[PDB]
């Protein structure tokens, strides 16, 4: 995956959240970055088309990371997108229900630049990007 101009969506209600994650794709080379605030801004967002790479928030109010992921996997046109999923706290019963729901990831905060580096790579090659 050499497209560094890949759009990715960093959607967490706490703006300080968002901006640690613009910042480490910064850093990563990844400058197409937008952002949201719960899963309803950022199904709004999606729908303007051209994004490539869904970071989410688990727990948001007013729709949730796992409402979030499951309506884009029902979404025709973006039924595949990268999709993944940032949490507080590592959950067995978050991670299999993420799963089931068809995320592709999941990461817990906080995190280093490493550590979303090597979380993006694995999912590039397990999608065969
Ligand atoms: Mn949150």
């Amino acid at each position: 995956m050499a497209d560094k101009e890949l759009k990715f969506l960093v959607v967490d209600d706490f703006s300080t959240m968002r901006r640690i994650v613009r910042n480490l794709l910064k850093e990563l080379g990844f400058n197409n970055v937008e952002e949201a605030e719960d899963g309803v801004d950022a199904l709004n967002k999606l729908q303007a088309g051209g994004y490539g790479f869904v970071i989410s928030d688990w727990d948001m109010p007013n729709m949730d990371g796992l409402e979030l992921l499951k309506t884009i996997r029902a979404d025709g046109a973006m039924s595949a997108l990268p999709v993944l999923m940032v949490t507080a706290r590592a959950k067995k019963e978050n991670i299999i229900a993420a799963a089931q729901a068809g995320a592709s990831g999941y990461v817990v905060k906080p995190f280093t630049a490493a550590t979303l580096e090597e979380k993006l790579n694995k999912i590039f090659e397990k999608l065969g990007m």
